């Protein structure tokens, strides 16, 4: 199956916010292969076989502001 690369600008200028994002992604193992969170750029990179819309909805349901997303 394709391992897609999604990138999101997520506002994580808040205590616990990067961890909230990590957590929802851990629940989607074993079909999430890699995640990167950069506080220097406020970016979350997700490498996964799962659909974009599903990753986006799960990140949004953390209540953290998702400014934009891309498939790369």
């Amino acid at each position: 199956a394709e391992i897609k690369h999604y990138q999101f600008n997520v506002v994580m200028t808040c205590s616990g916010c990067s961890g909230a994002v990590n957590k929802v992604l851990t629940k989607l193992e074993p079909d999430v292969s890699k995640i990167d969170i950069s506080l220097e750029k406020q970016l979350v990179d997700v490498y996964t076989t799962l659909p974009y819309d599903f990753i986006l909805e799960k990140i949004k349901k953390t209540g953290k502001e998702v400014r934009s997303g891309k498939q790369l």
